């Protein structure tokens, strides 16, 4: 059919919008993460030594990965580089991809594992390097049948770099189950398990709470001194318990409220030391001036300590919610590209060279939207793009 005529004419249009929106947002911004963590004392800390490792995948992403990725739109026809590349770039492909949604996965646990237990710290050096070493490990083993298995090449060396459905089927449907749809279903059981541990954790604040006033009430009408010896006990009991549901203030210039639980369990030791002794009156009197304490630090503790837990919750579910929810249509179709076969598989695969790039940005720029929330990053941030340093 001379009528016939695929043009497949020219795309360079896009590749330019891909440079300017995609790939420059992605190696500035998590340059900017790499800088912020490497030369900023003041967050060199367990945490950030995971989040850089983050803002290293996703940078690589942009420097080695998403640049070859436009030459298959210059030139789709036929791969350019030496065959060698081939393996190589699709290999880093999957590599770095799941490299960032595994960092994810484990941050959304860690997360999780402080509100739970807060106990734990310095958490250390060495168990961010362990947790560092299992997502790269993890990554790897799904990535490395991309090039054991290679490239689907006598040869006039004519090469496409693709992920074929005859030959990586098998891999397309279980490797995208273990890099996005299992790490997904981590989150979402670590999401409700978050919103059940906030619930009692507030809910044991409030006891805490009663326990401490109900306690001044049986101090106050105590006509014994024995009375008096239990509930300032059962007090110190609940002071303490509320205190370490918290991490200490050890682990920011402004006021500190977590300190009032050493002041007021040192004022209860006194006043049951004068219990000991067996000066009730005078001990009544130092139970009194506990409400001091108590009006000044606890009350305002566990409001700082619920509301701070919910809105750093809140918006850590937001940025990891449309991370994986804009590749989503990658995977989405990956896998029925496998699973459907009355679909057409020429606009299928069109779709998938459409949807890596929603994918690609939302792993580029997923380190800075995170570290947009924390204003010791975000005032590194503004004189690093003002060229300031120190
Ligand atoms: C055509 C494209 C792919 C190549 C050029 C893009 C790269 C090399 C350029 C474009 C914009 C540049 C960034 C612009 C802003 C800053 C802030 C500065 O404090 C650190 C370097 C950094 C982060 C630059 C690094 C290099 C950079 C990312
Ligand atoms: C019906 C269930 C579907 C979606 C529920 C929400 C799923 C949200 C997926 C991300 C949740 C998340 O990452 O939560 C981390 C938590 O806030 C800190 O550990
Ligand atoms: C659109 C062009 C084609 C060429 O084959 N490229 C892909 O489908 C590439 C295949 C990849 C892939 C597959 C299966 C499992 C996976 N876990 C992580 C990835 C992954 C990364 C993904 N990259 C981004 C796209
Ligand atoms: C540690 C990583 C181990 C977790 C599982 C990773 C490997 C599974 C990869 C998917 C199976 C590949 C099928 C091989 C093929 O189709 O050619």
């Amino acid at each position: 059919m001379k009528q016939i005529v695929e043009e497949q004419g020219n795309k360079l249009h896009w590749a330019a919008l891909l440079i300017l929106m995609v790939i420059i947002p992605t190696i500035g911004g998590n340059t900017l993460v790499i800088l912020a963590v490497s030369l900023e004392k003041k967050l060199q800390y367990a945490t950030n030594y995971f989040l850089m490792s983050l803002a290293v995948a996703d940078l690589l992403v942009g420097l080695f990965v998403m640049p070859i990725a436009l030459l298959t739109i210059m030139f789709e026809a036929m791969w350019p580089l030496p065959l060698v590349l081939c393996p190589a770039w699709l290999f880093l492909d999957v590599l770095f991809s799941t490299a960032s949604i595994w960092h994810l996965c484990a941050i959304s646990v860690d997360r999780y594992i402080a509100i739970k237990k807060p106990i734990q710290a310095n958490n250390s050096r060495a168990t961010a390097f362990i947790k560092i070493t299992v997502v790269w490990l993890i990554s790897i083993g799904i990535a490395i049948p991309v090039p054991i298995k290679g490239i689907e090449t006598d040869n006039p060396n004519n090469i496409t770099c693709v992920l074929t459905k005859e030959r990586f089927g098998d891999f397309m449907l279980f490797g995208s189950l273990a890099a996005f749809f299992t790490p997904l279903a981590i989150m979402i059981v670590t999401y409700f398990l978050t919103i059940h541990a906030l619930q009692k954790k507030a809910a044991d604040l409030e006891d805490n709470w009663e326990t401490l006033n109900d306690n001044l009430k049986v101090i106050e009408k105590a006509d014994n001194a024995a009375q008096v010896k239990d509930a300032l006990t059962k007090m110190r009991a609940a002071a303490l318990d509320a205190q370490k549901a918290t991490p200490p203030k050890l682990e920011p210039e402004m006021k500190d409220f977590r300190h009032g639980f050493d002041i007021l369990v040192g004022q209860i030791d006194d006043a049951l030391k004068l219990a000991n002794e067996g000066k009730v009156k005078e001990a009544q009197a130092a139970a009194e001036q506990l409400k001091t304490t108590r009006n000044a630090y606890i009350q305002k503790y566990l409001v700082q300590t619920i509301s701070n837990e919910q809105r750093a919750s809140k918006v850590l579910g937001i940025v990891f919610f449309l991370f994986l929810l804009m590749w989503c249509p990658f995977f989405i179709t990956n896998i029925t590209l496998v699973l459907c076969d009355s679909c057409n598989q020429t606009t299928l695969q069109m779709l998938l060279e459409i949807f890596v790039w929603i994918g690609y940005v939302s792993s580029g720029v997923n380190p800075l939207v995170y570290t947009l929330f924390n204003k010791t990053f975000r005032d590194a941030f503004g004189r690093y793009i003002t060229c300031n340093y120190r």
